[PDB]
């Protein structure tokens, strides 16, 4: 006989609550911006604006009863927690001794980083990617980076995830020196320092979290309250629509391995490992961890650092101690966790880590198949080919020769065929091994026809830099261009070239090029045949798939190719 409590949505948040606590209106440490709780608080006000109030209150969540106190005056807040993510009806009930008056119910929603609380995501993806019925044991893998979401506008729900088995996320940063990224410029070292205040080192943060949770999407139908937003809510929503898709973060990358040289005191191996365990029991979406250190033993982003007697038995003893801590996670949640690494595949990175042993542990590696060549310096040659190109000088591919001054190589030429035969050697078994596509090209300015060594072939001409460009071009930094940059803009329509480009391919290597002849402008990438090359080079050796680098820069037709090669290699 009390007054029914009227619930104020206002005063109750919208009556969106979570368990974990995101801060959203600032950059801060990531301790501070991250909280993750067992159970999720939450606080509803209510009103008896006229008769009586009674003398105490009960909350249902769907019938059941989950919340009882006291009410002494007009106006009540109700606070208690609540361990379960979903939606739920909720009533509130004011009780006195001659009974009691229920609330009409209304929808409360409790956040959890399972994405229970989300429908599955609508998707905007480009219709130039096509349907495949492609076998689901094949990995079908993607890079999607963090930082895509700005200029290259490229968010979530335009994945064309029906095509893909592996989302891996660039990337997660570890906390410690970090020279390399500095080096970089722009933002991204500041970012990563103060996601470090009052972080130790050696632990993961979120490098930047206005895109990974702030930041509203109004596609995914975020709202002010909403309380997780971002990246990671849109790939929360994207489980909930492709519950077998897996999404793993990716740690680490050519600029943010510089932690990783630490790992030979295995106290840093414990305070990371620890740090992911944390990561993955906070955000629940991910289902386990890629490592991509850039390398063990050195000749990666950081030229003062690199151990070739140390790292290799670091790397193989992190993947234990990582794999030891996902079996834990597999145990408390009844799911599956998977370790994987991208790894370099020149001879001179693989000779520094016994992959065999690695392997072990391990439920994938991601062949690094591209980087081969680059504008990084002046030497033109293909960074993706498969095999030896026909610029190559004699004994060059197998490394039995010398160079231009006589100088012996030192070891086999960098081919995607020379890095997989090599882990192949060493007894990793072909189905762990993810072949790697690019989805962009690396280019050169100068080459220009009075460089060459063989008129028809512009590998063996002499570069003057790194080709230059504009992000409208795709061209996001020198030497670097999105393959839908390259389509658009170097070969058109029918593939034959515009803008002053001509197309060629080695077919000994199976690499594509565009060429400018005048501009001496030259870009080596991957196209739909060096694609099907490589899916039936795959299928021929029983790799376990293909993955690729990096989406936001594909137009379709490379991920289209990957799915048409696997089918058809012969
Ligand atoms: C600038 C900010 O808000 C957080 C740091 C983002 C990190 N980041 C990049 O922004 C980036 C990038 N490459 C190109 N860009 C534009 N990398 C490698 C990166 O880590
Ligand atoms: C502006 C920008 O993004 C340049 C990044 C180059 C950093 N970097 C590497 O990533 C790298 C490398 N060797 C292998 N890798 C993967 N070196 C020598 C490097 O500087
Ligand atoms: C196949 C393999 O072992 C590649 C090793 C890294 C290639 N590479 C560079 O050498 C490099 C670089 N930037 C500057 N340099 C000198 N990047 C981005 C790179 O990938």
């Amino acid at each position: 006989a009390p007054t029914a409590p009227s619930i104020d949505m206002y005063g109750s948040n919208n009556l969106q609550f979570s368990k974990i606590e995101l801060a959203m209106e600032t950059t801060s440490g990531y301790n501070d911006m991250v909280k993750y709780h067992e159970l999720a608080k939450i606080k509803v006000k209510f009103n008896q604006w006229s008769g009586t109030s009674g003398d105490t209150y009960n909350v249902y969540f769907d019938g059941v009863k989950v919340a009882t106190g006291a009410i002494t005056g007009s106006q009540t807040t109700a606070s208690f927690e609540y361990g379960q993510g979903g939606l739920y009806q909720m009533e509130i009930e004011a009780c006195d001794a001659t009974g009691c008056s229920k609330s009409a119910p209304v929808e409360i929603t409790i956040a959890d980083t399972d994405g229970s609380h989300l429908k599955p995501l609508t998707m905007n993806v480009d219709p130039n990617n096509k349907s495949y019925n492609t076998d689901p044991s094949i990995v079908m893998g993607t890079y999607f980076v963090e930082w895509g979401i700005y200029g290259r506008d490229y968010t979530v729900d335009n994945m064309p995830v029906d095509n893909l088995t592996h989302i891996l996320y660039g990337f997660i940063p570890i906390c410690g020196p970090n020279e390399s990224v500095k080096s970089v410029g722009g933002n991204s070292f500041n970012a990563l320092q103060t996601a470090c205040r009052g972080v130790n080192d050696y632990e993961v943060v979120i490098h930047d979290p206005w895109a990974a949770y702030q930041k509203s999407f109004p596609q995914a139908g975020h709202e002010y309250s909403t309380p997780i937003k971002g990246n990671y809510a849109m790939l929360m929503a994207l489980k909930q629509r492709n519950p077998d898709l897996k999404i793993i973060p990716s740690i680490g990358g050519g600029t943010l391995s510089d932690p990783f040289y630490d790992f030979v005191d295995k106290k840093n191996r414990d305070t990371f490992v620890a740090s992911v365990k944390k990561f993955l029991k906070t955000w629940k979406f991910y289902d386990g961890v890629d490592i991509d250190w850039e390398f063990p033993g050195g000749g990666g982003a950081a030229a003062d650092k690199g151990d070739p007697v140390n790292d290799g038995p670091a790397y193989i003893a992190l993947m234990r101690e990582l794999r030891v801590m996902l079996d834990e996670l597999e145990a408390e949640t009844g799911r599956t966790y998977e370790l994987t690494s991208a790894i370099g595949v020149g001879y001179d990175k693989i000779e520094d880590v016994d992959y065999a042993d690695a392997v072990q542990y391990m439920d994938y590696i991601f062949a690094m198949t591209y980087d081969f060549y680059g504008g990084w310096n002046n030497v033109p040659g293909h960074q993706t080919a498969l095999y030896c190109g026909s610029f190559m000088r004699p004994g060059q591919c197998d490394g039995g020769g010398v160079d231009e001054n006589g100088e012996p190589y030192k070891g086999p030429a960098y081919t995607a065929d020379n890095g997989i035969q090599l882990l192949l050697a060493q007894g990793v078994p072909a189905n762990k091994l993810v072949l790697g596509t690019a989805m962009y090209g690396r280019g050169w300015e100068g080459v220009t026809p009075d460089t060459l060594t063989d008129p028809n072939d512009p590998m063996t001409g002499t570069a003057t830099g790194k080709l230059k460009g504009s992000t409208a071009q795709g061209v996001w930094e020198d030497g670097v261009i999105d393959y839908k940059g390259i389509k658009s803009f170097m070969l058109g329509a029918n593939n034959t070239g515009i803008n002053g480009f001509e197309y060629g391919y080695d077919a000994q290597a199976e690499a594509p090029w565009v060429w400018n002849r005048s501009t001496g402008e030259l870009i080596t990438f991957d196209d739909h045949r060096s694609v099907l090359a490589k899916g039936n080079y795959a299928k021929s050796l029983g790799l376990a798939g293909l993955f690729s680098w990096e989406i936001d820069a594909d137009n379709g037709d490379i991920l289209n190719a990957m799915h048409e090669g696997m089918a058809g290699g012969v």
